[PDB]
């Protein structure tokens, strides 16, 4: 599920059988790789591209193996990250914010004020030290998350994940 690192520098005449190759050659489990094109000539990439491996066992393997200086794939230049899955979409994805280390003085109304600058809230709903924040859209809970994690609310930092749905 979490089976995709991103590469932050390949050479950009590369193919996507050459970087298959490549790849493959020095980590295991490697299954697909996503490229894209320069659009005003679709024969080279844009410089980066994605890795996908069978799990995300191997894909954590393959991470670890390229960031340790143990083998070098074209030169090494970029990073080799994790993908994130906010940036790169794919269905009904998660619209709540699950907000904890909420201060003593925290109310369901300062979480509104705050939470609303992203869009619109459907409900906020306070527990003890944590809060569900539900979103009309994804779009405002991915904003809401990203600028809002480990800020200070009243005081405490706040820890923000996407719920665990119920189902």
């Amino acid at each position: 599920s979490n089976n995709r690192l991103f590469v932050g520098s390949i050479p950009k005449s590369k193919t996507k059988e050459q970087i298959l190759e490549e790849f493959s050659k020095v980590t295991e489990g490697l299954t697909d790789v996503i490229l894209y094109h320069q659009p005003d000539d679709k024969k080279k990439n844009r410089g980066f591209c994605f890795l996908e491996y069978e799990d995300h066992k191997t894909a954590a393997q393959a991470r670890r193996r390229l960031m340790s200086g143990k083998v070098k794939v074209w030169g090494n230049v970029g990073t080799v990250e994790w993908a994130d899955p906010i940036e790169d979409p794919d269905m009904a994805k998660v619209k709540v914010l699950f907000v904890r280390n909420l201060a003593n003085t925290v109310t369901e109304e300062i979480l509104e004020k705050a939470f609303s600058q992203f869009g619109k809230l459907e409900r906020v709903k306070k527990l003890k030290d944590y809060a569900f924040i539900h979103f009309d859209e994804r779009d405002g809970a991915v904003k809401a998350m990203e600028e809002m994690n480990g800020k200070d609310l009243e005081g405490e930092n706040i820890e923000i994940v996407f719920a665990k749905p119920p189902d």
